[PDB]
């Protein structure tokens, strides 16, 4: 502890972590704006473990002289870390989760840079010096959720990219339908008649999208999911638990039908899926917004020497092209429909074209979660949002979309400055 640890700063210059020298000789870790991006800034605690940047960039932040403790402070001084996080967007995301459990990720679609990353409930660093699904879980990257209908984005992308369907192709979308010996149902058993795929997607018909998933087959469904990041521990410089899909060979038709609507119901050796992180949902939206090119997200922009010189800069890196540019353009158009006339009207913001996909998924004892992935502006997107609002007793139907749209609009205004 005699070696001064480097600082952690936002892209807009807000210091979130500093080490301060003491007369004693040692350094104490200070956290200005304590409470901001806590899970991302992280900590090193005996009781609570290690997390975030303090942990992952520990060496950067962290010979004859080594044998002398009195000289530790002299030779080495840790380098600082500038994050991609913008403090104003981070504040926007934190304000939007007040009163709720869940998370939000805002990301640049062309690079995968994480501009805001918020999990709720959260905590302060002061609180770690006391006794405390807890606040410590990072719901953006280390909690897995059934994505529900937000995953239809992947089903749609795969259907179009394999040239098995088009947005104007019609589908029967009844209230209930037998598939693989089990029943699939639209929400509220709504019978929508025969409708084009773009409308089945905007209105989020499970019966229609399940039919597409069965037409694709398990290999295709899983393969496309993986091409968007499933099975990868996303993040160049932060830890994300991989999103999961089953071994396609173990899937049944009924399982496949539900999986295509974002509900993991499989029973077999491999995991049931899809199970997703919010960060993964953001990566999917970004890929779609970025002409199909998937980017490995990152949260460190650059590293600075104690003197203030740039030691290294992170380079954006692609995880591949999951779908063609033509496919991505069709998926974007379908997502515009979700917001302009479908289940995502709550995301609309006057004067800006926002596109996205909603989902709602049942969890334990009558609880359900609301999801939204989206991007803006529709034409030439410069931001992507991914949201989950956990209901845990409260009815949060459509909340993801409302939070998502509000966050995108506020972040676009910040970008314009
Ligand atoms: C996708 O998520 C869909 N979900 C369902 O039909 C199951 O939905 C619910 C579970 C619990 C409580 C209420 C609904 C279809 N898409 C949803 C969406 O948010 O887009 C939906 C509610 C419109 S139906």
């Amino acid at each position: 502890a005699y070696v001064q640890r480097g600082a952690i700063i936002t892209s807009d210059g807000v210091t979130l972590a500093e080490s301060v020298k003491q007369d004693d000789g040692t350094y104490v870790r200070n956290y200005p704006h304590d409470g901001m991006a806590s899970h991302t800034v992280g900590y090193i605690s005996t009781q609570y473990g290690t997390a975030g940047i303090e942990s992952s960039m520990n060496e950067t932040l962290t010979d004859w002289r080594s044998a002398l403790y009195s000289m530790a402070g002299i030779n080495t001084t840790g380098s600082s870390v500038v994050l991609t996080i913008n403090s104003q967007m981070q504040a926007v995301a934190e304000a939007a989760l007040q009163g709720y459990s869940g998370s939000i990720v805002v990301m640049d679609p062309s690079t995968g840079a994480v501009l805001a990353k918020a999990s709720s409930p959260s905590y302060t660093h002061a609180e770690l010096g006391t006794i405390i699904g807890s606040q410590l879980v990072d719901r953006t990257t280390q909690a897995l959720y059934s994505p529900g209908s937000s995953f239809k984005t992947v089903t749609l992308a795969a259907g179009i990219d394999t040239h098995k369907t088009t947005l104007d192709t019609t589908y029967s979308a009844p209230g209930t339908m037998e598939i693989g010996g089990g029943t699939i149902h639209n929400y509220a058993n709504e019978d929508m008649g025969t409708i084009p795929l773009r409308e089945a997607f905007a209105r989020s018909s499970n019966t229609a999208l399940a039919q597409l998933g069965v037409a694709l087959g398990a290999d295709n469904l899983v393969s496309y999911a993986r091409a968007f990041g499933y099975g990868t521990a996303l993040g160049q410089d932060f830890s994300t638990t991989p999103s999961l899909m089953p071994n396609p060979a173990e899937m049944t038709t009924w399982e496949l039908a539900w999986a295509s609507c974002g509900l993991p119901v499989g029973e077999h050796a491999s995991p049931a899926g899809p199970q997703t992180t919010v960060m993964q949902n953001a990566v999917i939206a970004a890929a779609i917004a970025n002409g199909g090119v998937v980017m490995n997200p990152y949260i460190v922009d650059r590293v600075l020497s104690p003197e203030g010189a740039v030691v290294s800069t992170t380079s954006p890196k692609s995880l591949g092209q999951a779908v063609s540019a033509d496919t991505a353009a069709q998926v974007r158009e379908a997502m515009l429909g979700v917001v302009e006339s479908g289940t995502g009207m709550g995301a609309r913001v006057p004067g800006v074209k926002i596109a996205g996909k909603t989902g709602t998924a049942d969890v334990e004892n009558g609880n359900f979660n609301s999801f939204f992935i989206g991007f803006a502006p529709y034409d030439h997107p410069t931001l992507v949002v991914s949201v989950v609002i956990e209901g845990n007793g409260e009815n949060v139907l459509g909340y993801g979309a409302q939070v998502g749209g509000r966050v995108l609009a506020q972040c676009l205004n910040i970008q314009a400055l």
